[PDB]
């Protein structure tokens, strides 16, 4: 029973921390979604 | 015994996941530099 305490009191820690990766995961996502227009809006007009 | 090689396999991940966000988070400073780079040239070449 003093085991399974440290065992759980980890098993808290991996599971939100990757909560935290995913909602940072997330960051880098949407930046490549912003960065494909911010290409395509250069390539539109650099020929202009 | 079972607990015990349970409590090294939490561990294991957790310090796992927490290197795949070290190099998350680099690579979310990568993407940070990408675009800031490339924004000055959208207000460069709107500019000119």
């Amino acid at each position: 029973a003093a085991t399974e305490k440290i065992a759980k009191q980890l098993q808290h820690q991996v599971n939100e921390i990757q909560g935290k990766l995913d909602e940072a995961n997330r960051t880098l996502n949407d930046f490549d979604s912003a960065k494909k227009k911010l290409s395509i809006e250069n390539s539109d007009l650099l020929r202009q």
